[PDB]
C-alpha cells in the first residue's frame, strides 16, 4: 500500500492527480502527504530550514482541523487546492518570477484556506446569527476564521514550521497569506476577475518571455487569482474527478438547504434537493464563474493553460449534453 | 442628582461638562448621557425600546470599558456619543438621515471603543496578541469593539433592538459595522479624501444625499469627527483629554520599553513634547478634517472651527 501511494505521488506535478485515491491510500492524510511531497519537490525544507518532524506535526494537526464529516470542504479539497496551486506555480510564463517566500506563501495559503470549514456558507452563518458571524462582523466570516486557525496551529507543540525564517520573512509571509486567503471569499470574485482582466489587457512580458511583476500589488494579485483558480478548478479536471467534486458539493449544499428549510428560511440557490437541477447548475457555474475566470487566467499565461481550458470546455459540453 | 440634571441640560451643546457628569453619576457618564439622548430624540418610543432593557444594556456596555485606561474608557465613549448627537443636528444635515440611521450612528458611537486595552493596533500586531491573531492584523481593535458591543445585546434583558423588524435589525447592524470600522485611524486619509470629493460635488437646496454610499460616508466621517473632537472643545476640557491620551501613550511606551520594543510615536515619556504634538495633531489631522466637515455643512460648523483655531493658537503659545 505504501508502494502504491508512492507511485501515485509521482504524479504531483500533473493536472488530474488521483487525489481521492491518494486520500484512501494515505489513510485519510492526503493533505499531509501531498504537502510533504510538494515541499520536498521544491526543496522548501532545505531552503527555509524546516525540520521534517515539525512539518509533519503541523500538517497532521492542520489536516485534523478539517472536518471529516463535511462532504466537500474537507482535507481532500485542501489537498487538491494545494496540488493545483503547485502546478499553476510551475507554468512556463511564471518561471523565476516569484521568490521562494512567495511560493511558500501561496502553497501554505492553499493548505489552510478552508480549515475548520463547517460546511455552510457565509450567508447562512450571517443569517443564523452564528458565533462566527458575530466574531467577524459579517465580513469574510469563514475566510477570516480559516486564517486565524491556520496561523494559531503554528503555535502548538512542535508545529512552528516557520521557526527559522527571519522576522522580516515571517512578517512578509503572514501578510501575503492573509491577502491570498481573503481573496478566496466568493463575494470578492467579480472584483478580483475585473482586476485580472485589466492586468491581462495591460500585461508586460520580459525579454525571457515571462510575466513582468514589479510591485507588490501586481505580484499579490497574481497569487490571489492563482489560488482562486485552484479553488475553482474542479470543472477543469478530468471528468471522473470533476463528477466526484460535483457529488460532494451537492451533498453539502443539500444539507445546508435542509437546515434552511427546517428553520423556515428561504433556501439558498442550488440547496433545495426537491427543486434541484445538478446539471444545469454545473453549466451555469461554468458559464458565469469558472470559464470567465479560467479564460482570463489562460490569457495571462497564454498558451500554457490551453489544455486545462480545453478540458473545461469539454466538460461543459458534457454536462450540457445531459440536460435535453 | 440635582446638579447632574442641571449638567445634562447642556446635552445639545458642544462643550458639555462630561467629566463633571462622570463624577456626579458615580462613573456612569455613558449610561446617563445615552439615556438622556434617547429621550431627547424620542428613540425609545420610535423603536419601542423598554427603558429597563436600555438601562441594563447601557450599564453592561459601560462595565466593559476599562476603568484603568486613561483615555479609551467610558468617559471617552460618552463624549463621542454626545458629540455625534450634536453633529446629527447640524442645520445643513436637516432631512438627510432617517431615524434608523440616527440610531445607528448613536449606538455605534457608544460601542465604538468598548473593551479597549489602552494600546494601539500596531502594538497588538507586533506583540503577536490574541486579538491580532483573531482578526488577521486588520482593524483589530475596531472589529473587537463591534463584536463585544453586539455580543452584549444577548445578555439577559439587554436586547434593546428586540422590537425592531428583521429588516431594520439587519440594516442597523450593517450601518453600525460600517461606521465603527471607519474609526480605525489607518482609514483617516481615505475617509477624508472621500469627504473632500463629496464637498466638491455637493448638491444643496441644505445637503441632498440621494445615494446610500454617500450617506454612510457622511455618517462615517461624522463619528470620526466626534472621535477626533477633543481639540475643538473648550480648552478646559481639551487639556484634560490631552493629559489622558498622553498618560495612555506613555504607559504603552513603558510596556514597549520593558519588552525591549521600539517606542511608538508620542509614547516615550523621557523624550516627549506634549504641546508640539498637539499642534502637529491639529495641523495634520484635526484641522484638515474639521475644515472639510465645515465646508460640507457651511457655515454651521463655524463655532466649532473657531474653538479649534483658538485652541491651536493657545497650545502654540505654550511652546517657547
Ligand atoms: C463542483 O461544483 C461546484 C463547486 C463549488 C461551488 C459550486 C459548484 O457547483 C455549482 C461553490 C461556488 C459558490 C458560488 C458563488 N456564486 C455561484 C454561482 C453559481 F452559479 C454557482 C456557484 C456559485 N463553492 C463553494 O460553495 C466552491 C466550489
Ligand atoms: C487629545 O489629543 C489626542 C487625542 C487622540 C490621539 C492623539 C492626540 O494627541 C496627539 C490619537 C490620534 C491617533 C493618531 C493617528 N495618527 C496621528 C498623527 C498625529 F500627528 C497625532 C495623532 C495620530 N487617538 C488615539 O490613539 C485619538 C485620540
Ligand atoms: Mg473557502
Ligand atoms: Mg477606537
Ligand atoms: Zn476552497
Ligand atoms: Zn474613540
Amino acid at each position: 500500500q505504501e508502494d502504491v501511494l508512492a507511485k501515485e505521488l509521482e504524479d504531483v506535478n500533473k493536472w488530474g492527480l488521483h487525489v481521492f485515491r491518494i486520500a484512501e491510500l494515505s489513510g485519510n492524510r492526503p493533505l499531509t502527504v501531498i504537502m510533504h511531497t510538494i515541499f520536498q519537490e521544491r526543496d522548501l525544507l532545505k531552503t527555509f530550514k524546516i525540520p521534517v518532524d515539525t512539518l509533519i506535526t503541523y500538517l497532521m494537526t492542520l489536516e485534523d482541523h478539517y472536518h471529516a464529516d463535511v462532504a466537500y470542504h474537507n482535507n481532500i479539497h485542501a489537498a487538491d487546492v494545494v496540488q493545483s496551486t503547485h502546478v499553476l506555480l510551475s507554468t512556463p510564463a511564471l518561471e523565476a518570477v516569484f521568490t521562494d517566500l512567495e511560493i511558500l506563501a501561496a502553497i501554505f495559503a492553499s493548505a489552510i484556506h478552508d480549515v475548520d470549514h463547517p460546511g455552510v456558507s457565509n450567508q447562512f452563518l450571517i443569517n443564523t446569527n452564528s458565533e462566527l458571524a458575530l466574531m467577524y462582523n459579517d465580513s469574510s466570516v469563514l475566510e477570516n476564521h480559516h486564517l486565524a486557525v491556520g496561523f494559531k496551529l503554528l503555535q502548538e507543540e512542535n508545529c512552528d514550521i516557520f521557526q527559522n525564517l527571519t522576522k522580516k520573512q515571517r512578517q512578509s509571509l503572514r501578510k501575503m497569506v492573509i491577502d491570498i486567503v481573503l481573496a478566496t471569499d466568493m463575494s470578492k470574485h467579480m472584483n478580483l476577475l475585473a482586476d485580472l482582466k485589466t492586468m491581462v489587457e495591460t500585461k508586460k512580458v520580459t525579454s525571457s518571455g515571462v510575466l513582468l511583476l514589479d510591485n507588490y500589488s501586481d505580484r499579490i494579485q497574481v497569487l490571489q487569482n492563482m489560488v482562486h483558480c485552484a479553488d475553482l478548478s474542479n470543472p477543469t479536471k478530468p471528468l471522473q474527478l470533476y463528477r466526484q467534486w460535483t457529488d460532494r458539493i451537492m451533498e453539502e449544499f443539500f444539507r445546508q438547504g435542509d437546515r434552511e428549510r427546517e428553520r423556515g428560511m428561504e433556501i439558498s440557490p442550488m440547496c433545495d434537493k426537491h427543486n434541484a437541477s445538478v446539471e444545469k447548475s454545473q453549466v451555469g457555474f461554468i458559464d458565469y464563474i469558472v470559464h470567465p475566470l479560467w479564460e482570463t487566467w489562460a490569457d495571462l499565461v497564454h498558451p500554457d493553460a490551453q489544455d486545462i481550458l480545453d478540458t473545461l470546455e469539454d466538460n461543459r459540453e458534457w454536462y450540457q449534453s445531459t440536460i435535453p
